């Protein structure tokens, strides 16, 4: 199954010229504990952010442009990008926008965090039919000592 | 001799409990690369912030309160702190606010981090007057992948 995992903020900005500006260490931890020993399937300018492959996960890019780091795969089209990480049971896409758009429509449940914060943006995630979505987990959080905006990590599930 | 290391927003705007609106892994090899191996002084708010014991640093808290944890020396007072570590080469101080405003006047250098974010606060650096002070290294940064926004290092001398 292809499951989409992403970080929005107020208006569904996903990414920036540059990093983001939050210190958000429990939507890395979400993160994790929602990729781990699972495939992720990212395009270059993320891989680019993430600095290196990422520990005990099949690391995937999906590109035009190809053979940087003998880490990871390099799959130039999704079709390939499926088959690349194989017969498991769920495929993690982990952005960024470009992606996004491509896999939804396969997308069967999203794990989103959304974060309480107004950037002005560059990419943001697609428009999704929150008719089509349905919410089966949420949970809401105050920024504290080490988070800085108030976030809530949602799942849903394709109607 | 006593410093001060301190990354401030627009305004000398610092922060107070919560995590600061802002990914920067550059400022905390900087913070990191000039503490490390000297006792670094703190309040209680900043060591919730850390979490944990600073490796290869001597921690000390400055609170008024109770000691919490063993794997780090617990003072109550200026005099207390300073003490505390007898002759070294250099003492960092490295925040809150008040700990900030106690330390300053026996504060010889000053390591900041300047940060181009407009960010709300009540609580600010303390007020040093440039005449008392000599900008004796600058260099700036412009925001990139990892790191939200543009900042600028610096350390002065008090003259
Ligand atoms: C820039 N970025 C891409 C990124 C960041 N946040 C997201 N957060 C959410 N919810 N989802 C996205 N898809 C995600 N993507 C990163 C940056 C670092 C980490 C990484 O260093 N995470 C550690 C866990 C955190 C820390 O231990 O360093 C890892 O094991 O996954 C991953 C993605
Ligand atoms: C929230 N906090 C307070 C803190 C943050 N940055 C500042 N930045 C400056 N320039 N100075 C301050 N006094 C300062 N202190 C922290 C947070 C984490 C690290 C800690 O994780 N530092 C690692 C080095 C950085 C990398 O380990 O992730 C350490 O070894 O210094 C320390 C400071
Ligand atoms: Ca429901
Ligand atoms: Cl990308
Ligand atoms: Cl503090």
């Amino acid at each position: 199954m292809i499951s989409l995992i992403a970080a929005l903020a107020v208006d569904r900005v996903i990414g920036m010229e540059n990093a983001m500006p939050w210190n958000l260490p429990a939507d890395l931890a979400w993160f994790k504990r929602n990729t781990l020993d699972k495939p992720v399937i990212m395009g270059r300018h993320t891989w680019e952010s993430i600095g290196r492959p990422l520990p005990g996960r099949k690391n995937i890019i999906l590109s035009s442009q190809p053979g940087t780091d003998d880490r990871v795969t390099w799959v130039k089209s999704v079709d390939e990008a499926i088959a690349a990480c194989g017969d498991v049971p769920e495929i993690m896409v982990i952005g960024g926008g470009r992606v996004y758009e491509q896999f939804l429509p396969k997308a069967q449940k999203l794990y989103l965090t959304h974060i309480d914060a107004e950037v002005e943006g560059d990419t943001h995630f697609p428009d999704y039919e929150p008719d089509d979505w349905e919410s089966v987990f949420s949970e809401f959080h105050d920024a504290d000592a080490q988070n800085s905006h108030s976030y809530c990590f949602k799942i849903l599930e394709r109607r």
